[PDB]
């Protein structure tokens, strides 16, 4: 059973939805700020990949006080999705064979710290107040969303750092595969604050040479590159099974022809190398269509960056694809960025272009030969792969073609 | 379809730190739940607690254990056992392509998270962070922890449905198994037990608060009297293996996983809807052609919640329905460790013929009326069991098991 994607929905650092996205992308726009809490913070990085929007009012009363930013952003990419799907109420809501896959990288590290802080001072439990829980809970993403939209089917979050959200559309695939469900609805969702940001900062991940630049911070492939630019927000796709969007006239933006998911057992916080090459081989079984574009995991950190083009190389010989990392645009919103890379690779799908790899002012010598492309291209494209690797030696690839 | 089997299994709780202290514990309706000096002073009202009785100093070598939280230091214990118990060595489980891992928590570390952001705000900052809150502290820690040490080369996520963690865990683990796609998959998940995750229970008032000048009876599930759950701690593993693999090397097998059921009430945040459960129990029991001998219920000790699945039992099974018990009265609630700790349980009820017991039912709940709920270990000739666990946001998970 065949698996195809008939709505997509995000908020990013580059947008509040496709139409935002897409010109974002084509424009080679950089969604990066300077932070003021991250500075006052006293963090080193004082950069972000900042949701442009202020969500107060978007969602019902009842529904949102159980909520945290990362749950927040899914929400409102799946509203966004249910209604690029063209799927009414009756259609998949109260209905067993409808699911929610969908999670973040670190919950709320904002509403743990302020339940803590709560119960420390004067007022205690009263302070800490009855919603901390679904806030703070490594599940609120799906738990969140799965009631206000009425979910009967599957519901719960895969958690993987920086592969999350990419993992979660893997899973929805497979519900598909063993014919338990027709639609899952899978993303993830993931807040910006310094509670977390301060903790990449602490291992030396995020970058600190570019605060007055910020723009210019987020440099995948450059030979300057000195960390990633922490960002946040969400995306949720519609995954549905072939013959029930067809059946319905369902738009389809593409086949989820490929789904690796493989594990490093090396190292904690530095990628293998191998795994990723056996993830993206994983990936490509049984797919006969050339790679037309790559969206890279590329975060724009030094080790990072040249091991999964070492990767690349390994996977592809001399036939590698058209590369862009599109975190030098967007930032890294880590549990998000699998959804939101995959939405971005289905934007270049469906509008014939490939996104520029940007701030790449010196390329480094390990990505000599490679076809990564700098400047926004118009292009068919018919088969795309995109890279989501996190700490842990997880690994995930989706390859989405064109029906 | 491939079919799959355990052939192993470990587990450090409040009732014991492995299969055979446990299996002493269930016979004996032997509590797990303790006095709690650290809650109290938080400032709690709930001070009682099922705590891990363990010195973990040591047991993990300083290199792997830095990067770890508690809840990973459970599952880790957890899984050195069931790789053991499975009579697995390293040249057959590492390095391997058709061998993964599935293992969450519910909440992560939120003490990790509150030290990282305490650490932070005092005048050393970043320096007093230190470069190993990420891996304590992130969602993923115990998955992340594990599949590194252990040389896990096949999947590598952890799955988070709250207070059905573990057991989404294990289907998820099956489904691998089922596609073809791994050989053997360790399912499972941990917790940590402290103030800055339980304060958050008890501010929403789940936890028992009136039992804690007697810690052994506050967790009372179906008793009349019962006033919340009773939090713990502590890690589970399971090997989770495709049949053939597994006969084919010999393997010992406790049972098979013959039914997995997956849903969502789409309704409450906080409250179950009870039709998402009796769904729920349905999947799992379709197709299998056996009767349910045993039911170990989600039974939390909280007055809506504990009725609420009884309804649901009795509208799946009618007026022939399982002997059932809620082992967390016993226990207490690990949260995202309970689905696989209970599907030990269940397993070793199983494996050595008996039905533990539902114990401080000092009085019956009146719509508990006409349901066969065990309260005294009754040895009896078990070939089917049922496990059931629901979490917050109304995601449900049940398992099936049975005998080869
Ligand atoms: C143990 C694996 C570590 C990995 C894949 C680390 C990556 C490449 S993933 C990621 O987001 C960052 C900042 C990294 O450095
Ligand atoms: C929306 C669903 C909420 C559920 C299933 C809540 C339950 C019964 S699950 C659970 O662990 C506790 C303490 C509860 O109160």
């Amino acid at each position: 059973k065949r698996a195809v994607i008939t709505g997509l929905g995000i908020v990013s650092s580059i947008g509040n939805n496709q139409q935002e996205v897409l010109a974002s992308l084509r424009e080679g726009r950089s969604g990066i700020t300077f932070s003021q809490e991250l500075k006052d913070s006293g963090m080193r990085s004082h950069v972000w990949g900042n949701v442009k929007l202020d969500t107060t009012g978007l969602i019902d009363r009842k529904v949102v006080r159980f909520m945290s930013d990362a749950s927040i952003y899914a929400f409102l990419s799946m509203e966004q999705a249910i209604a690029d799907a063209g799927l009414s109420p009756e259609a998949y809501q109260n209905n067993p064979r409808v699911g929610l896959i969908a999670g973040s990288g670190g919950g709320s590290p904002r509403f743990q710290v302020f339940g803590a802080d709560a119960m420390r001072g004067p007022r205690g439990l009263k302070a800490v107040g009855p919603y901390v829980v679904t806030k703070a809970m490594a599940s609120g993403v799906s738990a969140c969303l799965a009631t206000p939209f009425k979910i009967h089917g599957v519901n719960y979050s895969i958690s993987s750092a920086c592969a999350t959200s990419a993992h979660c559309i893997g899973n929805a695939v497979e519900q598909i595969q063993l014919g338990k469900q027709d639609i899952v609805f899978a993303g993830g969702g993931e807040e910006l604050c310094w509670e977390m940001a301060c903790e990449f900062d602490a291992m030396g991940a995020l970058s600190t040479k570019y605060n007055d630049t910020p723009e210019k911070a987020s440099r995948t492939y450059d030979a300057h590159r000195d960390g990633f630019v922490i960002a946040g927000g969400g995306g949720m796709v519609v995954v549905e099974e072939l013959e029930h969007a067809l059946a319905r006239g369902a738009h389809i933006y593409a086949e989820i022809v490929g789904y690796g998911a493989t594990s490093d057992g090396a190292d904690m916080v530095a990628p293998s190398g191998e795994g990723a090459v056996r993830c993206m081989k994983m990936a490509m079984h049984g797919v006969d269509t050339p790679i037309d574009y790559l969206n890279s995991h590329g975060t724009s950190t030094p080790v990072g960056d040249v091991k999964e083009l070492a990767a690349i190389r390994e996977v592809f010989g001399d036939k590698s694809p058209a590369i862009s990392a599109t975190k030098a645009m967007t930032g890294h919103s880590l549990g998000a960025a699998g959804v939101q890379e995959a939405i971005y690779s289905l934007l270049m799908l469906e509008h014939g272009f490939i996104a520029p790899s940007i701030n790449i002012e010196e390329l480094d010598e390990q990505a000599a030969g490679l076809n990564i492309v700098t400047e926004t291209t118009d292009r068919e494209l018919t088969t795309v792969m995109s890279n989501s690797f996190g700490f842990g030696g997880t690994n995930a690839t989706l390859v989405m073609r064109k029906l």
